[PDB]
C-alpha cells in the first residue's frame, strides 16, 4: 500500500507501533520526569511477514540526568530480549522540559540502532509540551556524518541536516497490537 524508502533509495519495511506504548511508557516512568530526569525504554519485537511488530516496552537499568539517559546493566536487557526472541527496533525517551527533538547526544545515541536495523525509530516525548516526534537518521548521509563526528563535549553541534521524521503510516503505524510493558529497574 504505501512504502518508504531511505534516502539512499532502501526500501523500509514497515513497523507496527501499538497506540498506547507512548501513553504506558510516560505513566511508567512518570516519578522521573516529575524530577526532571530522562528516562528511556527500549522498543522490542518481532519480524513477521516482512514487517516489524513492536510487542514490549523495555525499561532498562539505567542512569539519567536531566538530559541524558543510558543503560546501565545490559546484562539483564540482553538476558531478557534472549529469552524472548525479542529483536530491537529501537527507542524512546522524555524530555521533561524541553521541545522534542534530537539532540546531539540522541543522535550519537540511536546510530548504533540505525546501524543493526534500518528501520530502527527514536520516538521523543516531551510531556511538558504535550508533544512528541518519531526520528531517524538521513541513510546514509545522516550515519555518515555521525560516524566521522569526533568532536569533544556531550552538546556539540553537527554540519548539515542529520536527521528527519520517520514516514507514518508508510514507515510506522500506529495500532490496535499487544502490548507488555517490562520494567527491569
Ligand atoms: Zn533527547
Ligand atoms: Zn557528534
Amino acid at each position: 500500500k504505501i512504502h518508504a524508502y531511505t534516502e539512499g533509495g532502501k526500501p523500509l519495511r514497515t513497523i507496527y507501533l501499538p497506540k498506547l506504548l507512548k501513553k504506558v511508557f510516560l505513566d511508567v516512568v512518570k516519578p522521573n520526569t516529575k524530577k526532571n530526569l530522562e528516562t528511556c525504554g527500549i522498543l522490542c519485537g518481532k519480524l513477521r511477514q516482512n514487517a516489524f511488530f513492536i510487542t514490549h516496552l523495555v525499561i532498562p537499568l539505567q542512569e539519567a540526568t536531566s538530559d541524558t539517559c543510558g543503560t546501565t546493566d545490559e546484562a539483564s536487557l540482553f538476558e531478557f530480549q534472549d529469552k524472548h526472541n525479542l529483536l530491537t527496533l529501537g527507542w524512546i525517551h522524555t524530555h521533561p522540559t524541553q521541545t522534542c527533538f534530537m539532540s546531539s547526544v540522541d543522535l550519537h545515541t540511536h546510530c548504533s540502532y540505525q546501524l543493526m536495523l534500518p528501520e530502527a525509530i527514536a520516538i521523543v516525548m516531551a510531556p511538558s509540551k504535550n508533544t512528541s516526534g518519531i526520528f531517524r537518521l538521513l541513510d546514509p548521509e545522516g550515519l555518515q556524518t555521525i560516524v566521522k563526528c569526533r568532536k569533544p563535549g556531550l552538546w556539540h553541534p553537527h554540519e548539515g541536516k542529520v536527521y528527519t521524521m520517520v514516514a507514518q503510516p508508510g514507515h510506522v503505524r500506529e495500532i490496535n497490537s499487544k502490548l507488555q510493558v517490562v520494567d527491569l529497574r
